[PDB]
Order: structure tokens, then C-alpha cells, then sequence
């Protein structure tokens, strides 16, 4: 790595992000995750159980100083509902490996769809509140997620929910839900996107608020696909007919009212993540 190529203020932070190969064993024999940009494997860090992501499906990782800079930013994030970066390990043959905490119970969507798990309505709302707290933190860091959805949050061994799939962990972990734009070629999660982002492909924290509303709907339907009878970019036409996802059977009325505020046609009128934490914690507190 070329320390000179970095912003001079960040050079000190590199030692805290870089993991020496001696400190990490990767078990390439068993894939635990699959993304478009690469596979994920069990690993042991010095005995800390971790998830090691390869980026080898990409032809190139871009500018190495930029990759490092991304890693440094990501490493300073610390919140119990945000997936942390443990570090990055430089291997001789191949791209760098990204080292994340192991998430025993996988992604939130699959967890709520799992027949062997039986969360209550209170539990599902609490999963939503935990996501809201993670997003309030990210928004306070002026970080825009761009791909918030239940598939992109994960659960650890204590069922703590963590906003995942950002920074160096960013990928498409379920290709079904990404559609190619015709003018730009970008693969977009159209069914989670705000109206304005469908039009401009610009994403903001207020478009993350829209996605969060969809995520709440996923939770209360225990992982149903949103808008099944709508096809890809016909979602814009569908929404502009004056439509929204219907209230799920076991979704409390005030929680559906929160969903509708998250889908406000004017981005600036949608609630902040701080407001969502406040409103959801109240609704959650009414359940036993
Ligand atoms: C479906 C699905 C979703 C994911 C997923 C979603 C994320 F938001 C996400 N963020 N980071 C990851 C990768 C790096 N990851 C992280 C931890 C982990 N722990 C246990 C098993 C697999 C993983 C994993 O794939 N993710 C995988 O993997 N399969």
C-alpha cells in the first residue's frame, strides 16, 4: 500500500483498518454468502468468528487509495444497529478481503420468512425500531445508504438487527430485485425506491426513509415481495395512479400511518429517522 497517495490526515488511521495475514485464517472450503461482486467465507480473527468477503468476481477494485479511504470511513462507524468493519486483509494473489462480524442468523428477510422462527408482532416492530436507530446513526454521519431493504439487514447471535450492505460490504445479495436502467445501465432496487429517485437516480436520506417504509411493510408481512403484480420500471406508473402498498393484516394502524408518511410524495415532508425512532418506540411500547 502507498501511504503517500492517501490524504495525509488519514495515514495514521490505516494501521487500525489493516489486518495482517498472520492474524486471519479464512476457510475457503465453505461459502456462507453469495454476492455479485464475490463470495463470503467463515474466518477466524485474533478467537473471533468473522465473515470474510472476497471481491474477486469484479475485474478490478478501482483506486487502492480510495478503497482504503472507504475502509477508514467505515471503520469509524460504531453503533449496535450498524454492521461494523473489523478490517481489510491484503492477500498476495487477488483483491483484498473485507472482514466483517459473523452474523449467525443471516439476513432479516430470510429470518422473518423462516418457518422455524416465530417472531411476535412486537418482535417484528422491534426489528423495525432497531433498523430505524441504525439509520438515524448513519443519517447523522450524512451517509446515504441507497439500498435499504430487509435483505440488506442482518441478525447476530442475540437477534440484534444491523443495517448492513454498505461501504466495502455493498453488493447485490439477491439479484432478482435489481433492474437495469435503459439510459444509464445501472441495476436499481426499483421496488424500494422513492418516486424522485426513479425519475432522477439521485438518492438522499429522504429516499432511504421511503425504503424504510417498504422495509416496515416487509416486516409486517414476514417477508412478502412488494408489488408482485407490477413489473420492474412500470412501478412509477403504478405509484402515480395514486397507489401504495396495502396495510398488512397484523400491522397496527399507527404503524401503517408511519409507512404512508415514509412514502410522502414530497421528500422533504417525510419524517426524519429521529422521528421514526420516536414514533416506532411508542407503538412498540403498547405491545406485551
Ligand atoms: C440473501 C442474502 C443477504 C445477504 C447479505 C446481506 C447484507 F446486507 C450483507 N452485508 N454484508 C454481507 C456479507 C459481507 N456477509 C456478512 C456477514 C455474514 N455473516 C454470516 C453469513 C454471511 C454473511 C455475509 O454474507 N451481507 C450479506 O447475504 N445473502
Amino acid at each position: 500500500i502507498d501511504l503517500s497517495a492517501l490524504n495525509p490526515e488519514l495515514v495514521q488511521a490505516v494501521q487500525h483498518v489493516v489486518i495482517g495475514p498472520s492474524s486471519l485464517i479464512v476457510h475457503f472450503n465453505e461459502v456462507i454468502g453469495r454476492g455479485h461482486f464475490g463470495c463470503v467465507y467463515h474466518g477466524t480473527l485474533l478467537k473471533i468468528h468473522c465473515a470474510v468477503k472476497s471481491l474477486n468476481r469484479i475485474t478490478d477494485i478501482g483506486e487502492v487509495s480510495q478503497f482504503l479511504t472507504e475502509g477508514i470511513i467505515m471503520k469509524d462507524f460504531s453503533h449496535p444497529n450498524v454492521l461494523s468493519l473489523l478490517g481489510i486483509c491484503l492477500r498476495s494473489e487477488g483483491s483484498p478481503l473485507v472482514v466483517l462480524p459473523y452474523m449467525k442468523h443471516g439476513d432479516l428477510r430470510n429470518f422473518i420468512r423462516n418457518e422455524t422462527h416465530n417472531p411476535t408482532v412486537k418482535d417484528l416492530i422491534g426489528f423495525g425500531l432497531q433498523v430505524a436507530k441504525g439509520m438515524k446513526y448513519l443519517a447523522s454521519k450524512k451517509f446515504v445508504h441507497r439500498d435499504l431493504a430487509a435483505r440488506n439487514c442482518m441478525l447476530d447471535e442475540k437477534f440484534t438487527v444491523k443495517v448492513a450492505d454498505f461501504g466495502l460490504a455493498r453488493d447485490m445479495y439477491d439479484k432478482e430485485y435489481y433492474s437495469v436502467h435503459n439510459k444509464t445501465g445501472a441495476k436499481l432496487p426499483v421496488k424500494w425506491m422513492a418516486l424522485e429517485s426513479l425519475q432522477t437516480q439521485k438518492f438522499t436520506t429522504k429516499s432511504d426513509v421511503w425504503s424504510f417504509g417498504v422495509l416496515l411493510w416487509e416486516l409486517m408481512t414476514r417477508g412478502a415481495p412488494p408489488y408482485p403484480d407490477v413489473n420492474t420500471f412500470d412501478i412509477t406508473v403504478y405509484l402515480l395512479q395514486g397507489r401504495r402498498l396495502l396495510q398488512p393484516e397484523y400491522c397496527p394502524d399507527p404503524l401503517y400511518e408511519v409507512m404512508l408518511k415514509c412514502w410522502h410524495p414530497k421528500a422533504e415532508m417525510r419524517p426524519s429517522f429521529s422521528e421514526l425512532v420516536s414514533r416506532i418506540s411508542a407503538i412498540f411500547s403498547t405491545f406485551i
